């Protein structure tokens, strides 16, 4: 089962504390860096943005996001082919780490999300969660939402139509954008973030929205991302360059 | 007696909520800088404070992001001077705007210094005295901060950015003053919110699994900056202001009058 992630965010928003949190275990490594795990059934890849944030930003995350797109469409072009021997490397998810700022959605996101709804399933989240209070958290959320609601962008949305999956969805989609935390550490068990006056625990649903955002990898989840990834995203791309070719 | 300090960094950073908890107040601005001016008192201590903060700093180019604050600084240089040439001078009904401190936010990232940061402390070390703090201290665990602050240290000895140090000459409080100089850069948490805990008045933030305490030394090192505002180290940044920054303006400027 294969399954390709992007992380995209600036320099030290939390992007690999929080894939290592996601997977529980540690991913080792000029513009984006991808490694393939295998997971014991499923074969990961894990992208991640360098220097994001350092107009151009997103330019370099679109270049990878259709090059795995013509990857795709030349095999699919092949005399000789075979799909199921292939490697999808083509991206199902992208996480786009917003920071804790506590004001508004930044015009650089806007316009990065904007480029990216339509080659990618966009999933919003805030970064380093644990920032912001838990009253200004809910309405930096609304801010978020109320910016993307205006400004039209098709953002991923968990399907809600099967009454198999519409209560876990349903409540997944409520708390997009997810408020995430990450963390390396673990105590007496689950993964915290430890200070002196507390300790933020990632895996309870009163402190973050992590166990939401784990959701995502359940087969369902995970097999409509690919699903929408092929017959949505993959095709606006395809229909474009049968254009180009002729 | 006059005090003027400068918050610069980028947009949601804290600059606010960091003056309202230095000087136990809130202040109401009245556009790339925005400045108010407050009289403060401690029982018989009058202090005419001015708080400068910037404005979507670090939103366009390096140089044209520093480039609105060192304009601010050289424009109150530049009245000082003025006054100081004119001919019926009195200096003494004269308000001096010139920045005395600036406070330069550091961003929480865990990693290093941003390329935007050296630069622009580079640009300000002669202008004025620069302050490096980590901003929002709260959310960067204390084996982190440790080796963020050594980071950050090195990278500003390496690029040789003379920042701000406090007198360790007089015999007291050099010990107070060398303790501060070893807490460079403060890690800095601010708060508008505010409890009564064995009868007083404490800054915190709450979270569900805990609320930092500002004055707790073992949370932030936001009791180490308040002690700036001794009268001896407020005095030292104004008189280091008026003897090496302004003189270093001067001369430029009375070259270029011929
Ligand atoms: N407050 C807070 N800090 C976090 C969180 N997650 C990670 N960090 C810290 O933030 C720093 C950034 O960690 P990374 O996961 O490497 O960030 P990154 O996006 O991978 O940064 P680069 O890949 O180097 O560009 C680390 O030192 C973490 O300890 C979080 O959820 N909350
Ligand atoms: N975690 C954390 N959050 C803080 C801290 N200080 C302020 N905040 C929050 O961060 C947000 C930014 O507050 P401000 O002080 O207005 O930020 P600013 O630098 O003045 O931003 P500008 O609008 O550009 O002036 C506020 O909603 C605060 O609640 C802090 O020390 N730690
Ligand atoms: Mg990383
Ligand atoms: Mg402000």
């Amino acid at each position: 089962f294969v399954f390709n992630i992007l992380c995209v965010g600036e320099t030290g928003i939390g992007k690999s504390t929080l894939l290592e949190t996601l997977f529980n275990q540690k991913f080792d490594f000029p513009k984006l860096k991808a490694v393939t795990y295998d997971l014991k059934k499923l074969k990961l890849t894990v992208v991640e943005t360098c220097g994001y944030g350092d107009e151009n930003n997103i330019k370099p995350v679109v270049d990878y996001i259709d090059n795995q797109f013509e990857n795709y469409l030349q095999e699919e072009l092949k005399m000789k082919r075979s799909m199921q021997a292939f490697h999808d490397t083509r991206v199902h998810v992208c996480l786009y780490f917003i920071a804790p700022t506590g004001h508004s959605l930044k015009s650089i996101d806007l316009v990065a999300m904007k480029k990216l709804e339509n080659k990618v399933n966009v999933i919003p989240v805030i970064a380093k969660s644990d920032t912001i209070t838990k009253s200004e958290l809910q309405k930096f959320k609304a801010r978020i939402l109320s910016e993307i609601q205006s400004n039209e962008i098709g953002i991923y949305q968990f399907p809600t139509d099967d009454e198999a999956v519409s209560e876990t969805n349903s409540v997944m989609n409520q708390h997009i954008p997810f408020a995430v935390v990450g963390s390396s550490e673990e105590v007496k068990t689950v993964r915290v973030r430890q200070y002196p006056w507390g300790s933020v625990q990632v895996e309870n649903e009163n402190h973050c929205d992590f166990v939401r955002l784990r959701e995502m990898l359940l087969r369902v989840n995970m097999e409509d991302l690919r699903e929408r990834t092929h017959g949505v995203h993959y095709e606006t791309y395809r229909r474009q360059r049968l254009i180009e070719m002729g």
